[PDB]
């Protein structure tokens, strides 16, 4: 760990300064190094965990489908040949686009996952984890595709049965898992009528529950409905 | 050098393919490995390099620019000490894009610059080597900035004067440069006038040369010629 020698705080500090300089790779590198102090995050630092990646898998991801694109065009009928490149720098985004994936998704299992025992964390974690395996279900194609499928369910379904048992159904945390899990039914599982059926449902939970709320409260609650909306608004 | 053993078209190839993906890294040391090759850059292979630096140190420049503004606040009157976070971040993003700018100056050095004999491959290598000492002057503070300031502006004054005798006034190339070297007199060299008169001039005898071009030419020249105006009334 290059970051073993920084002191925790100092970490947290500068992943704050490279959100600002909108450098996320330094951010996520910071975060890790944060995560192997050994001590719990706090609610605070989860979130700058959780954008740190979110940024730079984001566009490993972009880039992966614009080459992707351009691969599948250079294999159809009255295609040139144009050699190996395109399949080469394809899948050399795509092994370090796993690579990020796989850096996550240890350092949920080592060890953020087994210590978080408050549902606001332990959801959190969960649906990190389904997020990173959806990344990697996004490009497999080899004999481990369902494992990954299920691996990614199995953490979604898992935080699905927390969030409904402790948490309020406008808590921010339900709704983007609720969010992702719709669109992990969608894109992923090939279950159309499932990602629309638990869009729905969340939303219009939500929508009863918001009579109990303050104002300056959930913003982030607001974003997510109405992306839940958005998503709705597309698939029917 | 990594990309020693890929042939020189893949490495132009997946430049091209960089670029589409938006991955300006990649593309920067894919270009980088073009050019070790040895062999001469055609017009095009020339502006794969140009792009692909560009935005990787405007990206580093524009981070550097954030955390220089949260150490200078952090260095005020009332201002909370944070301890040295703050600097020892902005000297971490300042190092990699020193380092990034004398990759390129090592590039025009080895050995673009020499072997380029005509105007308008001469002229752009140099008023790179202007553009990056720029960069370098940007943030240089010590015993050298002198000597940063003055290394670029001998590259953009040699490149100036070929462009001048073995370029129409209209020429993209010698547009740009002309706009990057009053830049370079309003920024860095504490010239404001000078700035102003050589992007008026510019303009001027640009626009008198404008009936000598076709339509569907000079987009580029059209652009510059605007990103002249929009300084002139900056700065005026
Ligand atoms: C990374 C730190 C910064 C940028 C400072 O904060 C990010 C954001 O962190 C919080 O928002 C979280 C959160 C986001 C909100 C939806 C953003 O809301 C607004 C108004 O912009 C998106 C972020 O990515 C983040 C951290 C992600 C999560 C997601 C994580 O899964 C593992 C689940 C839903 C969502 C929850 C955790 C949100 O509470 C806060 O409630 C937000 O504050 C406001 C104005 O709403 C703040 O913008
Ligand atoms: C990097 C390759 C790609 C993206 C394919 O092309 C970049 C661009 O490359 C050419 O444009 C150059 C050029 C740019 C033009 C001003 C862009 O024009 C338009 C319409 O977008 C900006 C680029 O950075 C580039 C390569 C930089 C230079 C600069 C280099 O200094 C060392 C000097 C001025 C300018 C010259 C070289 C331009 O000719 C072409 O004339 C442009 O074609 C069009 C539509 O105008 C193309 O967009
Ligand atoms: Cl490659
Ligand atoms: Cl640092
Ligand atoms: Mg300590
Ligand atoms: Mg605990
Ligand atoms: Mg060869
Ligand atoms: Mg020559």
């Amino acid at each position: 760990g290059a970051m073993g020698s920084m002191e925790r705080a100092s970490l947290i500090q500068k992943a704050k300064l490279a959100e600002q300089a909108e450098r996320y790779e330094d951010m996520a590198a910071f975060m890790k190094g944060a995560v192997e102090k050994g001590e719990e995050l706090s609610c605070e630092e989860r979130n700058l965990l959780s954008v740190a990646y979110k940024n730079v898998v984001g566009g490993q991801r972009a880039a992966w489908r614009v080459l992707s694109s351009i691969e599948q065009k250079s294999n159809e009928e009255g295609s040139e040949e144009k050699g190996p490149e395109v399949r080469e720098y394809r899948e050399k985004v795509e092994t370090e686009l796993q690579g990020v994936c796989d850096t996550v998704l240890g350092l949920l299992d080592s060890h953020l996952i087994k210590e978080a025992g408050d549902a606001e964390s332990r959801v959190f974690y969960l649906k990190m984890k389904g997020d990173y395996y959806r990344y990697l279900a996004e490009v497999a194609t080899g004999d481990d595709k369902k494992r990954i499928i299920d691996s990614a369910r199995s953490a979604y379904q898992e935080a699905m049965d927390i969030s409904k048992k402790e948490m309020p159904p406008t808590n921010p945390i339900r709704l983007g898992l609720a969010l992702n899990f719709s669109v992990f039914h969608y894109e992923i599982a090939n279950s159309p009528e499932e990602a629309i059926s638990l869009a729905k449902t969340t939303f219009d939970e939500a929508m009863a529950d918001l009579h109990t709320l303050s104002e300056d409260s959930y913003k982030d609650s607001t974003l997510i409905m109405q992306l839940l909306r958005d998503n709705l608004t597309l698939w029917t």
